[PDB]
C-alpha cells in the first residue's frame, strides 16, 4: 500500500489584484478582484514538499494586476513559520511558472525543482515570465504529463491555462483524496460549471478541466481551485492540517 501523505497545509502567500473578468472571460472589465495567492506543504515520509513558491520579492510593497505583497509573504518568511530552510525540502513542485507560483524558487538552489517541460520551454521564450521565475541554474526535474512524486503525491498534466500547467492529486492521512487543481480552475464555477476564464490556450484549458472532471468521477475527491475567494475563508490554514 502507497503511504498517505501525513499533514496538507494550506499556507497564504499574500494576494493579488486583477480585473474580474479574469475569473469570467465574459464579464464587462472594469472592476477589481483581490484574488488569494497559495503555496502547500505535505509532510510525507520521505520528507517535505513544497508546492509552489510565492510571488517574487520586487513585489514586496510594490503593486492590470497589482500584486499585494508584505515580507511575510516572501517564502522563506513562510519556511521560517512552518519550521524548514530550503534545503529541508525534498522536492519543490512548480503547478506552472507564473509569477505568484514560482515567484520564490530561486531560495531552493539544491532541492529538485519538478517542472513541466512545456513550461520550463515557454518560460525560456515566452514574455509573461519573469526571470525570478526561471533562473538558469536551479535544480530543475523536468517531466512530461502525469507523474508520481512519492507515494500519495501526484501531479495531473493540466496545460491551457499555461502551456505546461500541472495540477495535484493527494491522498492525506486526515482527508484521504485531495485535487488541489491550482489554476487549471480559479473558482468552482471555472470547473463545476466551465466558465471561461485568463489563460494561454483556453481551448485546452477546457479539455483538461474535462480530464480533471473524469478523475473526480472516479475519485470523489475534495476539491481546492487556485485562487477562490469564496472557499478561501472557510479552508484549514496553517498551523493546521488536512
Ligand atoms: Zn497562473
Ligand atoms: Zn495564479
Amino acid at each position: 500500500m502507497d503511504m498517505t501523505v501525513k499533514k496538507l497545509y494550506f499556507i497564504p502567500a499574500g494576494r493579488c489584484m486583477l480585473d474580474h473578468s479574469s475569473v469570467n472571460s465574459a464579464l464587462t472589465p472594469g472592476k477589481l478582484l483581490n484574488l488569494p495567492v497559495w503555496c502547500y506543504l505535505l509532510e510525507t515520509e520521505e520528507g517535505p514538499i513544497l508546492v509552489d513558491t510565492g510571488m517574487p520579492e520586487s513585489a514586496v510593497n510594490n503593486e492590470q494586476i497589482l500584486p499585494k505583497m508584505t515580507e511575510e509573504d516572501r517564502i522563506v518568511n513562510i519556511l521560517k513559520r512552518v519550521g524548514y530552510e530550503p534545503d529541508d525540502l525534498l522536492y519543490i513542485i512548480s503547478s506552472h511558472l507564473h509569477f505568484d507560483h514560482a515567484g520564490g524558487n530561486g531560495a531552493f538552489t539544491n532541492t529538485p525543482i519538478i517542472v513541466q517541460r512545456t513550461e520550463y520551454e515557454a518560460a525560456l521564450h515566452r514574455e509573461e515570465y519573469m526571470k525570478e521565475c526561471i533562473l538558469p541554474h536551479l535544480n530543475y526535474k523536468i517531466i512530461e504529463g502525469d507523474y508520481e512524486v512519492v507515494p500519495g503525491v501526484q501531479l495531473l498534466y493540466t496545460p491551457g491555462h499555461s502551456p505546461g500547467h500541472q495540477s495535484l492529486f493527494i491522498k492525506t492521512e486526515q482527508s484521504g483524496s485531495v485535487l488541489l487543481t491550482i489554476d487549471a480552475s480559479y473558482t468552482k464555477e471555472n470547473f463545476e460549471d466551465e466558465v471561461p476564464f485568463a489563460g494561454f490556450d483556453p481551448e485546452l484549458a477546457l479539455s483538461s478541466i474535462k480530464r480533471l472532471k473524469e478523475v473526480v468521477k472516479k475519485e470523489k475527491p475534495i476539491i481546492f481551485f487556485g485562487h477562490d475567494i469564496e472557499q478561501e475563508k472557510s479552508c484549514r490554514v496553517f498551523p493546521e492540517y488536512i
